[PDB]
């Protein structure tokens, strides 16, 4: 499978197994884990070493993503600031998580939403937002664009 | 192998390989080509047996493919009325070709884009993608759910 | 469907898909909602987010708008007056709310009733008010030229 | 987005690139021009398509704009009353022909300053900061509201 995907230095894009491996988040300085599934479970909640933030989203044509698309902001810098690193994962890594990592670029690095794309699957080129997700950032885009968030 | 690939009773969907078999456009009726590429060839061109229309694009970063369908509909639409079929074809993942086919569906039979994607892609599975494109199909979805003209 | 359409950037003229919306108003800053229908529901009163007005006209060929025009007004004044939006829509957004706002205009803007139709349908193509709506605010502008309102 | 801005159906703003769109002027039905600086080319001129009007205006800090607006307003109104658009532009940051713009709205449309200011920017949100046109701008706001000739 893919591996996990480092985007920033304190922001990685990755499957389920990646949610997983301990060993692999902790050598990366991993604090924060968000979790875009309605039905996974968060991986290690027991251990105590993370803090967890779920999105519980499906994967459809009918799913509103940007609605939570402040919350992980939030939380991804609430990682940053704190100098520990965030995994951001949905089943594949494929189109719900990559879809807010996209979105963190365009409002947080002020990327177009073309670039955003590009560089997220530049690093990681399994990545396939759904044609509901992409019409989301492209409103989003012209929010921002406009200052309306 | 393969061969183009039926859309509607009228219009055909293929690549660079598809275009070249003249039996297969024979058998299925075919009497008009669209030819979405500016450098390959006009297939059994000098057999005179079809009507072509060129659209000299590239799979580029900023191609601009709107620019084209408005003409591409008139020419399946004049192939359409004479009962003849139109093949659409580019290149190998039929990414121009395709977002010409499913503008046309999202226009003339007024499926959503995500709707006219799936039944293009239900039918041909292999479509490559392209930002660009998408980006531009999404728009026209807006403009026409929108109503302009 | 449509989507909603800004008319200025406090007045927004929709449908009652648009009316519900939650996350959409509360971006937008509307602070106030017109509803142009006798049977719709007033969507989220009992969330006490909104001001509401009902104006309950049927899209008939006796309806009188005229005499809710004033009203309506004094409304979206109030919304302009302390820097918040007003959301206006029937069941389409195409005939009963677009009258309002074509009227609207037409007092506030001192558009004639010609470049404050123009300026609706160039922001909402859909827009059709019905031939008696149309000869209202034929009237309204004669009342508007002569000072009589 | 990366053309000309339209203001009302037969105004549209913009800056040194997107005077040169020449496919866009057509569509938008342009038939009119004001370019609203000392030295910059009349764009198209040699076509013969389109009238013009130049404002020899510069960017500057005693720059004069409003002894300019009666004159533009004339040549709004003709493209208006003949059924043409009329496109405004400048430079980047569309400062002076934005200063046009808005007092259009503010003379014909009587919207106050700040609600013109907030329509143009709500359609074009990059409009560079000039004290001196936007003190021309209060000050005709003041003679306005006076009823001054």
């Amino acid at each position: 499978s893919a591996e996990l995907t480092p985007i920033l230095p304190f922001l990685f894009l990755g499957n389920e197994q990646d949610a997983q491996d301990l060993d692999t988040m902790q050598r990366l300085n991993i604090g924060y884990v968000i979790n875009v599934t309605t039905h996974l479970p968060l991986y290690h909640y027991e251990k105590g070493l993370f803090n967890y933030k779920r999105l519980p989203a499906t994967d459809s044509n009918k799913q509103n993503l940007r609605q939570y698309f402040e919350e992980a902001f939030e939380f991804i810098e609430e990682a940053h600031q704190c100098g520990k690193g965030l995994l951001i994962h949905c089943q594949a890594g494929v189109s719900r998580s990559a879809t807010i990592v996209i979105a963190y670029l365009m409002k947080h690095t002020r990327m177009t939403m073309t670039d955003a794309y590009k560089f997220v699957k530049g690093k990681r080129p399994i990545i396939s937002p759904n044609l509901n997700f992409m019409g989301q950032l492209l409103e989003f885009e012209e929010d921002l664009n406009n200052g309306v968030t």
